[PDB]
């Protein structure tokens, strides 16, 4: 029932994601010199360094907000991919599966702690 525990749990999950080779295309903002039309397709860029910095700045109130930004990294990859078989998009799918598998208990524990707090 610790309402604050999600933050360190998210820091540790971000550390695992940064060690994962599949996260390399998503660690920093997409380079517009490499992908000149990126902002014509993607309205809201997102990357894991921005998520980590937002968390460390104390600018997430809950793990649901962090989860919405991580999911935006994956939906941006899906929206920008020219093919469902592209290398970078395939890396995003594996990374998304790993993220979803690990964030599920973080979200459940937070929501349970908050319900206990408001009982
Ligand atoms: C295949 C889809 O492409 C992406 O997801 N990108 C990762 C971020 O930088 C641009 C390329």
């Amino acid at each position: 029932y610790d309402i604050q525990a999600w933050k360190k749990q998210c820091e540790e999950l971000l550390n695992l994601i940064f060690q994962c080779e599949d996260s390399e295309p998503f660690r920093q903002p997409v380079d517009l010199l490499e992908y000149p039309d990126y902002r014509d397709i993607i309205d809201t860029p997102m990357d894991f360094a921005t998520v980590r910095e937002t968390l460390e700045a104390g600018n997430y109130e809950s793990p649901m907000e962090l989860c919405k930004d991580v999911r935006l990294i994956f939906s941006n990859s899906k929206a920008y991919t020219p093919s469902k078989r592209s290398r970078i998009y395939s890396m995003s799918l594996r990374l998304s599966a790993f993220f979803e598998e690990h964030i599920s208990s973080v979200l459940s524990d937070y929501k349970s702690a908050l319900r206990f707090h408001k009982r």
